[PDB]
């Protein structure tokens, strides 16, 4: 009744590993931002206008291009997952990168004002910015709802890890091969999930937790699809592809 097993030692050195693995890779300083593409904002308070311009899509496409990198480097060093054939590794990542892309902006996401904060003023991002890369509400308001909804869950960055880590690792991905290995390296970080919130979360009345997680994965899966969709609408857009990076394109188109 209501058993709370302790850590195993492998446990232990997954979340140690992930811990280690998101330090190397997720800078909370934000200092090679200066390197992006410059944020332009223009005027207004119009899809035609948006379009025309596309004034944030160079800065922003830049920024989602280095957080690929990141997550992509990420991955590599998620226990299990170099144990894949690499065309295993190629769709898991394709298919993910954008979710976990939303998992990992949450760190400068701020309930302040609804923005995320990478700054200074020029790196800081709201609804607007993302309408001026060429986006549509039905995108960029969810993900707000989907922002305050995962600050509110309080991780504990271990939590936040081994959830983006899952994420990863989906076994239920177009185009995976070996579904079955994939499930047993998502299974040993759920396993690690659900004890690791067993032991040192507090309250706990509410482990209820891992049922929000696991929520919180499925609410990605449709605002990839969503995303999908209209970024489908900016490839329409003539002169878009040199707005872009090679690694963006190779990964939503
Ligand atoms: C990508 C990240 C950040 C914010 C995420 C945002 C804010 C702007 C708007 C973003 C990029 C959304 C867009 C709707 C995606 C549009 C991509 C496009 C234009 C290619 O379709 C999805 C996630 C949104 C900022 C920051 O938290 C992170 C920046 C990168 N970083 C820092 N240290 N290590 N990596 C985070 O990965």
């Amino acid at each position: 009744d209501s058993l709370r097993p302790k850590l195993s030692e492998e446990q232990q050195r997954i979340i140690a590993i992930l811990l280690d693995a998101h330090h190397k890779t997720y800078d909370p300083t934000y200092s090679d931002f200066c390197q992006f593409r410059p944020p332009v904002r223009v005027n207004d308070g119009s899809v035609t206008l948006e379009l025309s311009q596309l004034s944030m899509l160079p800065h922003l496409a830049d920024l989602v291009s280095y957080s690929i990198q990141k997550v992509i480097g990420f991955a590599k060093m998620i226990p299990g997952f170099r144990d894949l054939t690499s065309e295993d590794q190629i769709v898991l990542l394709k298919s993910s990168a954008i979710e976990v892309i939303m998992l990992r902006s949450n760190e400068s996401f701020t309930m302040d004002d609804m923005s995320w904060t990478c700054g200074n003023q020029d790196y800081k991002y709201r609804v607007s910015d993302v309408t001026k890369a060429g986006h549509s509400l039905e995108l960029i308001e969810p993900l707000i709802k989907f922002q305050v909804g995962l600050k509110k869950l309080n991780l504990h960055e271990e939590e936040h890890v081994l959830l983006m880590a899952i994420c990863i690792v989906s076994p239920d991905r177009p185009g995976v091969q070996d579904a079955a290995l994939i499930e047993a390296i998502q299974d040993r970080l759920s396993n690690t999930l659900q004890t690791y919130i067993r032991c040192r979360h507090p309250p706990p009345g509410s482990h209820l937790l891992y049922a929000k997680m696991i929520q919180k994965l499925a609410d990605l899966r449709s605002l990839n699809e969503e995303h999908s969709k209209q970024y489908r609408c900016l490839s329409f857009q003539p002169e878009c592809s040199m707005k872009l990076t090679p690694l963006v394109l190779e990964v939503f188109g």
